[PDB]
DNA sequence: GGTGTACAAGTATGAAATGTCGTTT
DNA sequence: AAACGACATTTCATACTTGTACACCTGATAG
DNA sequence: GGTGTACAAGTATGAAATGTCGTTT
DNA sequence: AAACGACATTTCATACTTGTACACCTGATAG
């Protein structure tokens, strides 16, 4: 009925503690469970190991084939090139693909996708960015000027922004498919300026309408009006407002370049290809990106009506937080020697 | 000092098979290991179970808490909408998100991202496809004409095709990042026509150049001329040519529409928004897509050279299979009611 | 910048499994 | 002694909870 | 259909574990 | 007898190998 290599050795422990002999136990063993029991020679050996003081009922580790390549030998490949295929590594290790699968899960390794990054910068752009951030930081060290900062940027809002569905289902079964987004589709073109205390002023352009040097100039003033009545502490300190914006063509034309001299603001330095230093981009629009995902607008009216609901829901401190992230981002901008950071 | 619930119960199997008494075994037990051993009452019990026949060393299933929901309750949720989040399913079951993660592993379930499908068809756009397939089948069934088929479309070839990187590394470590593709970067349009016996004629337009109804007209002759050299069997059968091409605007302007009548080619019916019935798309370009991935070009020259080598590498079997995938795709087209099929 | 999924550690369930101790064999 | 019979007291997977780690998402740019 | 990963069986490793003997406590 | 030394035989978790199964890619549209 009840033999078992593990159970048998347990019985040998029991006999040995009762102080019975090796051979005697082997007779009691055969008396209980019949002939199929082991030899006395093993009982003697097991007893031998008990006299040593080692009551482990499991085997010691058997012999095994030699490793065809070392763990640190694989890691050396990944050091030079983070991202290769299993079959690419397997090929370099004179081994099969699935062997490499195993070693990878055996080591601490997982597969995670790379980050997209805005642009392929040169040493040129990197030095500019680095220096700008170096400059903006040193000033913040002396005097914290973020309370004075007002920023804005412009962002397309598509009427239909479908996200790919991801469904929970039994293997081999098809998941829910979604229709692709046709680039040439209805899209308003939100323009928005804001500060640490909230959103100041925004214009949602009509389908297809955009921003030329004339339209922007007209916006800067429409802003300053709404800014005067929204921010009391401004009318006196009309020269103390710090303006942060993108280096677009309509953001440099004479007609506008002028309008900022007459408004008498301080245009903040903003390096080339630097969305990661642009509050509106990394914080405001980022947040929005989520809220917009798989959201569907039929008419401009609903878009403008959605914007308003959104902007309102947001607490003042959300925007505050976005602005007061500039310092830490500058600390990374510099630390990374001008490259993009996480 | 080697007691253990499993081991101890194993010892009572031994004493029992040595036809000793319950209170006997107990004494030997306390004699062997020490006072840290079960009471006689338990030995009396375990003996009872050895008389029924059962020698199960492990316990029977203990008391356990009641299931808050059921496995088919959750499956109902997935049957109506299979692509919810765990929190969303949890919410409906008055249970935590985590509690759902598990039950989903417990059941056979895995998460998988759905497929992109090129457009959102409406009933009219659907039935159009269904009908055009229905008809093309009914003809094929009668007589195979794919041998006469000669299709062709056009496709952009960016000079830089960057693809997101996938690295192997320890949890919480950065992966190899990639600089985004420049929408308005160098690209050459490729215009190519082919048939089951292989590529017939192609033109690689220069950076920025585009097909205008006049150009397409010219192209159709250059094709035709190139066609009768490469395909002998059309000198004789000069009206047998079947022509499958996209419903573009250049492909309908009268200047062209005449040219096709003067050449006297049977133009094949093609439904709108149906690149999944267009060999040039779903087969010939689909292949390139992989071959192009992570490939970089520097000059118009480099691309032209690569194309050739690629067209040569392709054995004639390839071109044949793409064309004769038609009847399959039609038959699925019509079966899915004009909807897209995977 | 926000969200989704799956690890890690705590609580409570509740039928085994177990100690007590006078009673029956 | 030897084993039961009721009645009390501890085990321990289990079906959840909460806390937390962390992939991967979101915004881009300039023209 | 193309490419990449991971599951499922199959196969030889090779030191332990076990057996078989003629020896010595 | 009861246990040891050699010397020959069987185990069994490994480290790999084919075959798969199967997730996700890749081509888009028309104005």
């Amino acid at each position: 009925f009840v033999p078992n290599k593990e159970q048998t050795r347990t019985v040998l422990i029991f006999c040995f503690h009762l102080k019975k002999t090796a051979a005697e136990s082997h007779r009691m063993l055969v008396e209980a469970f019949g002939e199929q029991v082991p030899t006395v020679k093993t009982c003697e050996r097991w007893f031998q190991r008990f006299k040593s003081g080692d009551f482990d009922v499991d085997d010691k580790e058997h012999g095994k084939p030699p490793k065809r390549y070392e763990d640190a030998e694989l890691q050396a490949l990944l050091d030079e090139d983070d991202a290769q295929t299993q079959k690419q590594l397997a090929e370099q290790l004179e081994v099969s693909q699935q062997a490499v699968s195993n070693r990878l899960r055996e080591m601490g390794k997982i597969q995670k996708v790379g980050r997209w990054v805005p642009h392929e910068l040169n040493e040129r752009q990197m030095e500019r960015r680095k220096n700008t951030c170096e400059i903006l930081l040193s000033r913040y060290k002396r005097k914290s000027f973020l309370h004075r900062i007002v920023t804005g940027d412009e962002k397309w809002i598509f009427f239909v922004n479908p996200k790919r569905k991801k469904s929970y289902v039994d293997p081999g079964q098809p998941a829910t498919s979604t229709a692709r987004p046709n680039r040439f589709g209805k899209k308003t073109m939100l323009c928005v300026w804001w500060d640490q205390s909230g959103v100041i002023y925004y214009e949602l352009l009509k389908p297809g309408e955009t921003v030329n040097a004339a339209r922007y100039q007209q916006q800067l003033i429409n802003l300053n009006r709404a800014l005067q009545r929204k921010r009391p502490e401004y009318q006196k300190r009309q020269h103390r407002v710090i303006f942060l914006h993108a280096n677009a063509p309509s953001h440099t034309a004479r007609a506008v370049r002028d309008t900022l001299e007459t408004l008498n603001w301080e245009v903040l330095p903003h390096a080339a290809y630097s969305p990661d230093l642009a509050p509106s981009d990394y914080h405001l629009f980022a947040s929005m990106g989520h809220a917009l995902a798989e959201q569907r607008f039929d008419s401009y009216e609903s878009v403008k009506k959605w914007l308003d609901e959104w902007f309102a829901a947001k607490d003042d401190e959300f925007y505050w937080r976005g602005i007061h992230k500039l310092p830490e981002r500058w600390e990374k901008c510099v630390a990374s020697d001008g490259k993009y950071f996480e």
